[PDB]
């Protein structure tokens, strides 16, 4: 029952890679203190692989099979299709892992008859063979983070036409099953800001509310064949085509429950027998595999009028309070149970009594106010790995730009406005790539997005009091003044100066680089500007992207209008 | 999670109940204490009910987990088919409970157009339904016993057409699957000859042999929903028709799972949640279940290279001993496992290292004699039920003649042999019914036998040394002398008087009779006879006889 058996073959990159900083010369305008900031590489993932192996055991209680029943009657309602062939290979994107059968993704999205001849007979495959394992590649991440140093993650994934297929049998489950199932605790079909609605509206529903996030230790590894067999029978409540159930028994069987690992070189390195970190189900599967044993927990504990809220592995609980002490208590027994059906907790759980001192999804609800001088509620987060991030993003392009999904994201807080928006808006000025679409991921998926639409599609997400929230919380600035001092990042005067310059420089430009001027960076200006609905907003399809989270599911999808 | 609710609509008759023994002329020759013999009736129903009726919690391990794939795995190897309707309907005893909508036993043996019309519509229904709960009747049995009283059991059945309905979609899966996922652990595909050979040769291959019987309390109500869930994936394991994939899906949701209990006056009693008494898949569904749950037990425990044998509810394991203290240790950690799987027990299992103290089946093994003095072990148990019964069959006509399935079983048997051939034969010779098909019960289905067949039957099943066994165990011998000074019946010395006047009258009728005496009774002469094969033997079909378990199955068979 060990999570993963090893060769000893090394886990191998793909290509050169860097731990350092990079630096060019627009790096010290943003940090100084280089040496806090790295890149996790191959060399660690040795560390990882011990860290993530281990044996797990499971004692499935009353409770459990109870809130399993309640969830398999919703899973009943929900009516799937199977995707065409042209209709996966549409949401691969450009730049996915090649097939070792001899096409990339390149082919996959053009539809060629090489990569489409293969992909049928990947399918036709999985409809006649349910036992024999799918081969894995496992990598090591490339992520950067500030020190204070942790080894690199790992990625376990099937080859391309294997994903096709996935996405063929359960691209319309995952999307949809999740929300059937758990209702408004589904954290992936919110927004930000609809996540803090949802949070603040559960708060006050209580008399004497108590919240906690629990952190389960490296979940991937706690999922057992179990989970996986019982997620498989969850997908097969709905109504499905015959093919469709077919091949997702037959992906359940070769590749969900475990698998050979091979690494770059082609050299077998052991075998997995928990979650893969890289498949269409990673989010789905771990959203409703934490739900289920949080939900049998809480019971279990008897915590009192629980409202939950999931996002894959992550998880925070809204209760009735029960005193201080006995809430500590009552942890400890949620925490028991918890362990019993494989989740041990990473850091234990504490009790907290405001809600704005509980992280979940690295984020917490903060309050600042708008032009009225209303309370307004929004979601921040510590700013430490986003600009540990940009800093590395300002001299390498990556194949990923976490600044560009952070200002979507956190459009409304503080650093994304003054340090953010208006270090990349300088880069992307003198470059003039204002229009240059680039990559970015919103929970877990990937899109190609134009700078020059960040002012429209924040004020679809956000609203237009993104571009004037004021007055932000003693902690939160104390928070963000930290960690710039921490970092040798120049304090936030300097960057209101800056975003004055770069202001006039895209009001100079005129047409949507001035929108930009005007929207982004109206909190910059003493005599503020009117700020009414921007017309072409409306036009933007914006449907599809908060309904599903798709970490490791290799999901694309390009901004249109 | 609570085994039933009831409502306090009364669990009724359906038809005037005896408790008292019925006397007759006869009555006296067998059994003198009558008081110490009476028959359950609906009148300790309620008793019944209180001890049948609790809240079940279960707690699954990975031991629970590994046994179960390692079940389905072999469940896999199976190929089942589905029976037709005539084949169903010739399985159907003759006088089984009649169908509330109007045709009976005789009409769906008979094929009657009434019957198939309406076993069709039954059919269709279970592939286009597979929620709604199907009704179910409850009885109180009337049954037998020896006092120190005991309240009736509950029996629970479906109507007629969906009997039928389960039989067309689960025969040949009762009837296949259970020896191919246990394999010699699967009692019912033995004879007793051949379960005390398995027993045997089981107790000599270990170094030092320990052994155990498992009495689970009340099985069927600790049967919950996860189990019967747990028995139809095994089942689907099976290469099967979707037409019968589909009607068995529907029979666990609608009918194995649970569903409403209605009294014979049509009154709702309540509702249960656990096993059903009377339906096709009572006897391997708890066969399955109780495997599951103790060969899980024993890997908890760290039992030491164990064999188990199971019946139904019934549990027997003989395992490598690891000291006294040690063996009844891990005993008591299997009991603490298998209470954990919603399995608890009625007596504390205790160790035994005598293969002939352990009573499993409500039998034991035995040792005695054959013609060349040879040790032969063979299957017998303590007389109390089979003498309580025959007193009552003496002056009672019943639908099930004990009587006849213990002579039987139990051929070889001390007490079969001087008791319960001598008594019967004489009967039957007075009412010159030996040629008179009589039905009995084998593993719970129900044969029509003819008394006649009884040597060359007994010769199958056990050899032509049944009818030669001598000098019994001592202990063998002394409760089968107390059990008749018990219930006040003629000590041994007398019926070995007694069988020499029924013999002589078997011979004196000739044919088929004489055989009768001759071999059955060749123990009561001085000056025994030559007992040679009997040619018409080989000729009975009895393949079939010792295949599975049928208890509440209603089956039956020629």
């Amino acid at each position: 029952h060990h999570s993963y058996t090893w060769t000893g073959a090394l886990i191998t990159p793909c290509a050169a890679e860097e731990s350092k900083l990079p630096i060019n010369a627009l790096s010290n305008s943003l940090l100084r203190h280089h040496n806090m900031v790295y890149a996790t590489t191959s060399r660690s993932a040795g560390l990882r692989q011990k860290k993530v192996t281990f044996d797990r055991l499971q004692v499935l209680d009353d409770h459990y099979r109870d809130v399993l029943k309640e969830m398999k009657a919703k899973a009943s309602t929900v009516k799937a299709k199977l995707l065409s062939v042209e209709e996966a290979c549409k949401l691969t994107p450009p730049h996915s892992a090649k097939s070792k059968f001899g096409y990339g993704a390149k082919d996959v999205r053009n539809l060629s008859s090489k990569a489409v001849n293969h992909i049928h007979s990947v399918w036709k495959d999985l409809l006649e063979d349910t036992v024999t394992p799918i081969d894995t590649t496992i990598m090591a991440k490339n992520e950067v983070f500030c020190v204070q140093r942790k080894p690199a993650r790992l990625i376990v994934f099937p080859d391309l036409g294997v994903r096709v297929c996935e996405k063929m049998a359960l691209y319309d489950v995952v999307s949809t099953l999740p929300q059937v199932v758990m209702g408004s605790s589904y954290g992936f079909q919110y927004s930000p800001g609809q996540r803090v609605e949802f949070l603040v509206n559960t708060w006050k529903s209580k008399k004497n509310p108590m919240g906690f996030s629990y952190d389960t230790r490296c979940f991937d590894s706690t999922v057992t064949e179990n989970d996986i067999r019982v997620e498989e029978s969850i997908y097969q409540c709905c109504d499905l085509a015959p093919e469709a159930r077919q091949a997702i028994k037959s992906l359940t069987e070769r590749l969900y429950i475990g698998g050979p690992l091979t690494n770059s070189k082609g050299q077998n390195c052991g075998y997995r027998r928990c979650r893969a970190s890289g498949v269409l189900t990673t989010s789905c599967g771990n959203t409703l595999t934490c739900y289920l044993k949080a939900s049998a927990a809480c019971r279990a504990a008897k915590l009192q009028d629980c409202t939950m809220l999931v996002n894959g592995d992550d998880l925070v609980v809204i209760c009735e309070s029960a005193g201080v002490q006995e809430d500590a208590a009552s942890l400890r027994a949620f925490t028991e149970a918890m362990t019993r059906y494989s989740a041990p907790p990473g850091d234990p759980p504490q009790p907290e009594y405001d809600l704005e001192l509980i992280t979940s999804c690295s984020s917490n609800v903060s309050v600042a106010h708008d032009a009225s001088g209303k309370r307004v509620y929004y979601l921040t987060r510590d700013p430490t790995t986003p600009l540990a991030r940009a800093a590395w993003e300002t001299a390498r392009h990556t194949p990923v730009n976490s600044w560009l999904g952070n200002i979507i994201m956190y459009a409304p807080t503080l650093w994304a406005r003054m340090i953010l928006m208006t270090h990349f808006f300088s880069i992307l000025l003198a470059q003039e790539q204002l229009e240059k679409a680039l990559d970015c991921q919103i929970y877990g998926a990937c899109y190609s997005i134009e700078p020059l639409d960040l002012p429209q599609i924040i004020e679809r997400l956000h609203g237009l009091s993104a571009f004037s929230l004021h007055s932000y919380s003693p902690g939160e600035i104390n928070r963000v003044a930290s960690c710039l001092r921490k970092l040798g990042v120049p304090p936030l005067r300097v960057w209101r100066h800056r975003a004055r310059s770069v202001r006039a420089r895209l009001l100079s430009q005129g047409g949507r680089a001035a929108t930009c001027g005007k929207y982004l960076f109206n909190w910059a200006v003493k005599t503020k500007l009117k700020l009414t609905p921007i017309p072409a907003a409306s036009q933007l399809d914006l449907s599809g992207w908060f309904v599903a989270g798709y970490s490791g599911g290799d999901i694309y999808h390009s901004l249109s209008r």
